[PDB]
C-alpha cells in the first residue's frame, strides 16, 4: 500500500505552486486527488480535472453515504473530496497526492479509509503576508473580507494543534521544493 501525500495549509501558502513543479517532476509517479464542488463550472474549468462539477442534490445523497474523505463549504458552495479518489490512485498503482487546507487535513487524520498517509504543512512566511494576498486577490466588502480573514487564522490555530510530518516556511519557492523534492525521494522514489 502506497501511502498518499496531503500538501496542506490554509490558501495562499503556495501549494499549488509547489505541486505543479512535483507532478512536473516526476509525472509517472503521482495520481493527483481531484475534488467535487457544487459550485458551477466556470469557462476555462475543465469536468474530471478542476472538480468534479456535481448539484447540491448529489452533494447530499454522497454525504449521506459517508462518501468523502473530507468535506468543506466556501463562498457559498460545497466542496469534498471523495474517497474513490484513493481508489483511483491504486487502480492505477501511484502515490494519491491531496492537496487540502487545514480543515480538510484534521478530517483525514480521522479517517478510517485511509491511514499511514504523509503530511507536509506547507506555511506562510508570516500572518501579515497571508493575510495581505487574501485581500490581493479579492474585491469584497468589510464583513465579507474580515470572515475570510478569520477564516485563516482559525486555519492557522487549528495547525498548531495537529501533527505533521514535515512543516515549511514557504519563503523562497525554490528552496521549499527543495526541501520538498529531497524528503519524497526518501520516502518514495530513491530505491
Amino acid at each position: 500500500n502506497i501511502y498518499p501525500l496531503v500538501i496542506c495549509g490554509p490558501s495562499g501558502v503556495g501549494k499549488g505552486t509547489l505541486i505543479k513543479k512535483l507532478l512536473n517532476e516526476f509525472p509517472n509517479y503521482f495520481y493527483f486527488s481531484v475534488s467535487c464542488t457544487t459550485r458551477k463550472k466556470r469557462e476555462k474549468e475543465k469536468e474530471g480535472v478542476d472538480y468534479y462539477f456535481i448539484d447540491k442534490t448529489i452533494f447530499e445523497d454522497k454525504l449521506k453515504n459517508e462518501d468523502f474523505l473530507e468535506y468543506d463549504n466556501y463562498a457559498n458552495n460545497f466542496y469534498g473530496t471523495l474517497k474513490s479518489e484513493y481508489d483511483k490512485a491504486k487502480e492505477q498503482n501511484k502515490i494519491c497526492l491531496f492537496e487540502m487546507n487545514i480543515n480538510g487535513v484534521k478530517q483525514l487524520k480521522k479517517s478510517t479509509h485511509i491511514k499511514n498517509a504523509l503530511y507536509i504543512f506547507i506555511k506562510p512566511p508570516s500572518t501579515d503576508v497571508l493575510l495581505s494576498r487574501l485581500l490581493t486577490r479579492n474585491t469584497e466588502n468589510q464583513e465579507q473580507i474580515q470572515k475570510r480573514m478569520e477564516q485563516l487564522n482559525i486555519e492557522l490555530h487549528e495547525a498548531n494543534l495537529l501533527n505533521f510530518n514535515l512543516s515549511i516556511i514557504n519563503d523562497d519557492l525554490t528552496l521549499t521544493y527543495q526541501q520538498l523534492k529531497n524528503y519524497l525521494l526518501n520516502s518514495y522514489i530513491h530505491l
